[PDB]
């Protein structure tokens, strides 16, 4: 009768809170210090002698030591079109994407749900964020089946978002959890390189650089407002979440879905673009909270690349350590796109707890989470750590 | 300092409300009573004599009289791969999709914004829902540029959702508008058939049926909680929004993104699946509100096809008229996927007002909005009409 009364009683009351986290990747670990050779070998670009040495240089300064990858030297054999620079292979890539994406996402979810300790039945919303794997019904549908979620879970299929999608989900999860009482949201960001992998091109360097970065791996996050005492354990609270487009950026990061898989460009000016726009976002989100010292807060930045980390650290003037967790994930996993920030969040708390610190935010109270991607989008999420 | 206080002051207070609507389609109107010939002509499937007559039969019982289409007999000439049943054409289709989708979406938005009367600067969120046109940054990015939206508008790129995406956006818009004070959301659902069009196959009937249904057209909807008196005009209020998966449905509606464009299947059992599951959703959403007579409320159903309309009307026992608006849109526009429901909502109020009725819901107070799509998803949105 009263849309006003229904509203008043059906809305959550507190801020969105991260209650559990889970992560998993393809078993196959690929070593970085020997990737340049492996790569030029299975692509048969050995005669590109120069480009090869040049690729080891890249792989070295990569700051990455390991990366999980579904694609194996075997899977690459049965798929010649995927080893070539540009060759019709969209169908093959998508089929691996569609099969493997939900599969790994479920492994991450199970771990998260086990931690959370609650019954799946309680999951009210589902946010599935993947770079690709287009099918109707989508990847989320498969996840519901595999996992056995409720047939009335409200779904949100985020396709082809970009490396900044990490903050996107949190931004979206916030409103879902905070507007509906008992809303418990499941975030699953599964990224797989089956669509971005291809052979080298003497003319396409941007593409050659991505081959040394992108890795595989999923992450499941349980989010919900008004934590049940004792039963549920809050880890972090979503305080605020902004998104922003930097002018003159479209040509920086991007790509298209072609018949030869996902193509992409990464302009060298990225670390700069971020560095020269990162402060405005910082102030925009911490001024309202009286924070001026960006060292008094913990950090979780999307490891788009080492250079980005060096530049932001250099501009904002952060002690080394601030980026220790972030770099730590990059080194053992590489750039799993939207998944990285949650592997870092998981790493931060897991360590803070094994260190005896007073909070999950490296003993600190406030922290910021970034996300960097296409059109040069920046997503600033402000977090509030939880005690003990 | 108090994530509890920030929350208390930054949240909207009333229910999400539709304040303006705008729609636009490709100028090119294609006549249905002569489509079977046109279609078999530009595809060069004239020798398929039987299939051709069979296609006119389909086109006739279609219940569609007109459909706007970007694709012209000229554009089809310069694109032989798109006239063939299955032929590598993903790149061409996507490029039209990417260029035309945002373009038409902006025309719809301008009209909506003009109506709303407020400055664009006030648009806080952007929900872009299209069946395809994959690029990074995505179609939403382009819309921001074309339209001149703020560089900090929170974006939500809904790609490849399905014919049920109409309710999806409303479901999502609700939480956005209702959780953030002053949040004014822009919903743009632009659907274009450049990706689903192809030639006939003596073996692929499901595909032949879609060629007689799918049309072009965009729709922009302004949504926001706590209407400004006099300045803003509320049209409908979002009361509740559920989503549901019918067991044993995946094979009913669906499709994949292939190198030959978007493929799709439409199983004849759909009108049944809906009809035999439509009541549960109805009760689920109207019982809490004491509504038992589904004729005492106005209706806005996704015109997935005439048969679906006939079956639901037959099961629920609705006077003819209940589906008069819905069928009216289908006849002049066809199935523009996620756009249809908003062209119907626009049509309902536009007529109710020119009829002298007391509300925008055909003089009634409550109404329901449906959405039907892949994996056989049903989205039940309950609306509350606005006065005069
Ligand atoms: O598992 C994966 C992890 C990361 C990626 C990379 C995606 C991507 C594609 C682009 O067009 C732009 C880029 O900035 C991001 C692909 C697979
Ligand atoms: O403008 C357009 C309007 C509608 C469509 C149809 C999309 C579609 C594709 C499928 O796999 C399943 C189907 O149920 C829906 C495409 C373009």
């Amino acid at each position: 009768v009263s849309v006003s009364g229904i509203r008043k009683v059906q809305r959550a009351e507190g801020p969105a809170t991260v209650l559990a986290i889970g992560t998993a990747n393809p078993p196959n670990c690929v070593d970085q210090s020997t990737y340049a050779d492996y790569y030029f070998r299975v692509t048969n670009s050995e005669h590109m002698t120069d480009l090869k040495k040049k690729f080891q240089r890249i792989c070295e300064r990569t700051q990455i030591k390991n990366r999980h990858m579904y694609l194996t030297e075997e899977i690459l054999k049965e798929n010649p079109n995927m080893c070539a620079y540009k060759a019709p292979s969209l169908d093959a890539r998508e089929d691996m994407m569609i099969r493997e994406v939900p599969r790994v996402g479920k492994e991450a979810a199970t771990k998260a749900i086990k931690e959370w300790g609650q019954p799946m039945s309680k999951i009210t919303h589902l946010i599935f964020c993947t770079t690709s794997g287009v099918a109707l019904p989508g990847v989320d549908y498969e996840l519901i089946v595999l996992l056995g979620l409720d047939p009335s879970v409200k779904r949100y299929m985020m396709y082809h978002q970009g490396c900044f999608a990490g903050g996107t989900v949190l931004r979206l999860a916030k409103d879902l959890a905070e507007n509906n009482k008992d809303a418990r949201v499941l975030i699953v960001c599964s990224e797989n390189t089956s669509v971005t992998f291809r052979g080298p091109s003497e003319t396409d360097m941007d593409s050659l650089v991505g081959q040394a970065l992108f890795a595989d791996g999923a992450a499941a996050i349980i989010i919900g407002s008004d934590p049940v005492p004792e039963v549920e354990n809050p880890l972090f609270e979503i305080v605020s979440t902004d998104q922003q487009l930097v002018p003159n950026s479209h040509g920086a990061i991007g790509g298209l879905l072609r018949e030869v898989g996902l193509t992409f460009y990464l302009n060298k000016s990225v670390p700069d673009i971020i560095s020269q726009n990162i402060n405005d976002a910082l102030s925009k989100a911490f001024d309202p909270l009286g924070i001026s010292d960006y060292n008094s807060i913990f950090w979780i930045a999307h490891p788009g690349g080492r250079a980005i980390l060096d530049q932001v650290e250099e501009k904002v003037n952060l002690k080394p350590e601030k980026m220790k967790a972030t770099r730590d994930v990059l080194s053992n996993y590489g750039n799993m796109s939207s998944a990285c920030v949650f592997f870092i969040m998981d790493l931060m708390r897991k360590k803070s707890l094994e260190a005896g610190l007073k909070t999950t935010g490296e003993g600190l109270d406030w922290g910021v989470l970034f996300g960097f991607g296409p059109g040069l989008t920046i997503e600033t999420v402000v977090l509030r750590s939880m005690a003990i």
